[PDB]
């Protein structure tokens, strides 16, 4: 391995410059089966890594497990690779009521809940995704006639405080946390999930490319996953 | 004589208008609203003077914010009372990456947050984000008159020296927050600095309102008085031309 | 010109010293009438300066438009050129019940709910005014007779949220802010107003004196005046 | 499932009370090997779960994956299946030259540079382990004669600027982590890992036990002995049912 | 003297290296007292400072004085004259139901609600015990039989508003600790002092030893002279074991 | 006993005073007093020590705080609780100017604050600022007596030695916040270091009380019982001017 975590060196890229990135490493190959000569490269922890073909280019699909930390190792490890372009492909709930369990999210920057986002770029910089990833992902999801929405995602370390939960063992959220959801509801954030701040953050900070798109399995106010999985392909497929 | 306390307006005023371009130079409103058909003049206090105009038929407003977040604050707040949803913001800007020229124009996609009062509308955490709609209006009109045009983030100061790192002041000196900042944040792709967009692009996307941002670049801290308006001009063109796409 | 934003040039100012400076760029001429020799120096953005004489002496007014950016702007500027005291004269929101419309404030420091203090140093730093310059404003004040109050004020970098307004388009304040003006009055704040946190940061940390006084229009719980005061005291510091 | 990522029951867990908890699913069925009758619970994302028995107890071991967010998710979860007592085995670097390639630490309390402590208490709250738990592992240390170092750990959410690494993409490290880990090292914090700051906080403040050992694998101012460390917290893990 | 504020020097310290400090100089003596050979050094401002003789070696008592900045002159100027394990005995007020008064609390690690600690530490370094002085307490509290409580305590830099007390000037209490009692009650926090974050702080981000006992002298929720007495014997007797 | 849980002072003790001049060190404390009528012992415990005296016939309180905002905030808010409403602070200082001389005094407009237990009143925004007639009545009090008189702020830290920038220490070093602060505050024209300042203006501020503050140099860190009584001779005064 060229790299600590993902167990792969630069020539099992094949001069593939585009990674598409789930946070289940199970979705990896049901990513990569949409594609050309799928095929598995490795699997470490929670890294599960396969090439596949599209249009002609290799491409990658690497699952980042839950959180800004996996993640940030894998995009990481993935740039030392040769990776440029990242587009994350994931589940959410939405917290608008508009916002119907089916639809398609696509995130134009995060509310950064996470800590990792921090060891790239102080609280000030924006978490804000690339904006040819956006327009190929926005695209995309038109063009297979999805129901769209675009704009802001907050992006938690947490599960259960961090999106308000109270569902839990204690029971209760912190004072810092006590009432966020509601916030963020009247600014009109549309949904929790777990790794876009740390993603947008560090690709925004360092001259990479990075775009969200996540299919709503919840909604906290009231085939899908499919759905955000053909999505990120074709817009992968616009950004090649 | 008004509805609003800062800006002399009534919604009468708006004619029904729902877009706003908001420069940061009082003396710049009339020179945008000339550019479409209809400009009057409708007032003139502090900071902000406003104007109203039409586009492809459909009235529009154009009204200053002055420099810094906090006027900026006042003039978006009483125009969103008065009706308006949009707001797309010309400026001027110095360029901080050696590859960026003086007379290209930049369309901001976010902003690193310096300033204070985009912390009084979302905690720091919030980005302080464009609309995805407004963006692709403006990078479509650059296309569009063919301008050199970078898309990207901006670092949005509540000063004009020390925040911007400059040390040619009366102290000659930067609080240790700010020294090494410039290279900072030219390390991390940002492309310039104003003075207005991390408080107008937080102030509305929190808000429901839409934003955008579009600046002519003036100086580059790295690397002409006549050059300053035919920039100006480039910019202004790209703003009238990204409203009647969002119109 | 010397600087970039205001139009002037070190010989505009006369061997000038001392300025006035009202946010309202209107309130520019005003000020300087009551003075000796008022002439108009140049008018670019919220920036008006006018010159004027007070007891034989050369002073500035020089507008700040509303905020502390442009504030810092006008007052580095102006330092370049060679001004070392600044008054400020605006106009507030008083927030204690016991202080009337019409009442003149004299701030001896200010709560810093503002950006551009930051810039200049960093919080815990104390936005304090100039002792010289507080006392010529409270003993022009009570030389007048005006009914004065002299305490710590808020300044914000907003009208809105930031004075905890709810009367707005969206109706909401954000968590930070929320009983905000309440907190601010049982720890006896006076007043709102825009610009002097960043006006006395900036100069108590680089060696300027600035002082602060403001007129009452509105009490969040019920010119010619302040105007007065400020030109007395400017007198007092020559 | 009872819960929402682990697809366990509390039926699985049998009475279970303690869980063992490392970061590495692969490590997982290692830990069980060395107890009574394990067998396999379930598998999602990075969540894989066995149990098995200790002295005739049930015990689950349950692995976290990497960081703070994941670890919270297993954390909770098997908290609301019943589990009271969390023992983390991990690997790290070192970053004190006195100690070797294959040393085994004890935590006491973490350096929080992690994000996800923060949903349970505010900074100023210590990440500190429980008494009991780091009595425990001391004591299962000293019991087979590993050489162990007892001290505080800086838990970090991230691998590389997080722990002032430089041999990467950028090869640069933000204002706030640089000079860092001189830093650490003169506040004779032993060890970089990414999990504890959160286990530790979340536990502390909810009235769970938590300890936390790991084996070092590098040294960053310089055979892995995982199965040292692994040892040490079956003994702990002994100790406290 | 060979430091700036507690008047002493090397010599006076016979090769001591473990200290007891007490909050109160008039506890002082009364430490000592149960000591060989208990002598009197210095009294300067807070600082009052005897020495005696345990088990035939020197050890040394001197008072912090209330909170962190007089504690962290304390913990300096003794470092600098040799002293490397400091054991601090308090007084505190507990915070949970179960905790009486004359229970005697170890604190493990503390929330650092002080300003002095962060002149050691950034906030998020652990207020953290040593392990070694922590065990002693706890055996100790266990030898002569206490009711003991482990865990972990709240450091505040005042004794009224960052204890959420109203009974006060003022009877406000400033926002950010608006709520803060019941906050830490949730967390399973034990008790209220003033001292042992910068205490634990400085000590464990220098490579010097600290331990944190005191006796519980009121509950928030719901014999001073006596409490006193209890966690004095033993602090006096975890020293025994760390010489 | 007593009305306060500190101080052990009765209201009644006070004999109306509404003044307390308020030194540092407990042992300056009998020293201040002596300069006024009619001076008696009150109180002794912990640091703080209180004298009652008497001014141009009207009485007033001497109460040593201790070194920090911790036993200062005790000091002030039982002070307060028992009638006072004016507060002078008497220190001693390190100036960090070159221009201001060993024997000068400091008068303080307002504090940088490097402490904690102002964030207990009020949060960091607000201004740690002196009262306006306290200031006045002290920068009278110095001219009327010929003192050499600096007039501005003052950085007021929790620790003696770190966060006033002292390497002369154990472990010889200064966490990353305050490496190089020193010249940072000297830039920004700070005149000194003192240790209870921030947590007095703010908390009297924030509460409706009064407060000044007066220091003679005793160490210019750029480059003392005189200096001592010349300042003090200047606190007495100023409360002259203040009854
Ligand atoms: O982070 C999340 N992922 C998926 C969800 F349904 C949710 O509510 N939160
Ligand atoms: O805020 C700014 N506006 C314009 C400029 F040229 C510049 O450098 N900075
Ligand atoms: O900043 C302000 N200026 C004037 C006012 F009346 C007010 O309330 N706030
Ligand atoms: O978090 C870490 N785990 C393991 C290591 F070797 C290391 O350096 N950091
Ligand atoms: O700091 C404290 N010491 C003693 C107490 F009783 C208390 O409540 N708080
Ligand atoms: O806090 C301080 N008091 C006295 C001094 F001389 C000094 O330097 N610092
Ligand atoms: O179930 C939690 C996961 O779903 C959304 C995310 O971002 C988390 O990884
Ligand atoms: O000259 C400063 C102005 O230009 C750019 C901005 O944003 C400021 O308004
Ligand atoms: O109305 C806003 C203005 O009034 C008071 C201030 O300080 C602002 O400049
Ligand atoms: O390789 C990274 C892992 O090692 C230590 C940890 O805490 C991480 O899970
Ligand atoms: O009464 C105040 C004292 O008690 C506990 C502490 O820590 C203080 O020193
Ligand atoms: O020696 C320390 C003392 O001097 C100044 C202060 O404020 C401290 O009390």
């Amino acid at each position: 391995s060229d790299v600590f975590h993902l167990g792969l060196t630069k020539n099992d890229l094949q001069g593939a410059t585009l990674a598409i990135v789930p946070g289940d490493p199970d979705r990896v190959e049901k990513i990569a089966a949409l594609m050309d000569k799928p095929v598995k490269l490795a699997s470490h922890r929670e890294f599960t890594t396969w090439r596949a073909e599209l249009d002609g280019k290799p491409v990658i699909v690497c699952s980042t497990g839950i959180g800004g930390p996996s993640t940030s190792i894998a995009v990481e490890e993935l740039a030392q690779l040769g990776i440029r372009t990242f587009l994350r492909i994931g589940t959410t709930g939405a917290i608008q009521p508009h916002i119907n369990v089916g639809d398609v999210l696509v995130t134009t920057a995060s509310v950064r809940l996470d800590g990792a986002s921090l060891h790239f770029a102080p609280l000030e910089f924006p978490a804000v995704a690339d904006f040819e990833c956006t327009t190929a992902l926005v695209e995309a999801a038109k063009s297979i006639g999805a129901t769209t929405h675009v704009g802001v995602t907050a992006s938690s370390d947490t599960f259960y405080p961090g999106q308000e939960r109270y569902d839990t063992y204690s029971g209760r959220v912190v004072r810092h946390f006590k009432g966020s959801m509601e916030e963020w509801q009247a600014m009109g954030v549309m949904n929790y999930e777990m790794e876009s701040a740390t993603l947008l953050t560090m690709c925004a900070s360092q001259g990479l490319r990075a775009g969200m798109v996540a299919g709503v399995i919840v909604n906290r106010t009231q085939q899908t996953e499919s759905h955000a999985v053909k999505i990120v392909v074709e817009a992968a497929r616009r950004l090649l």
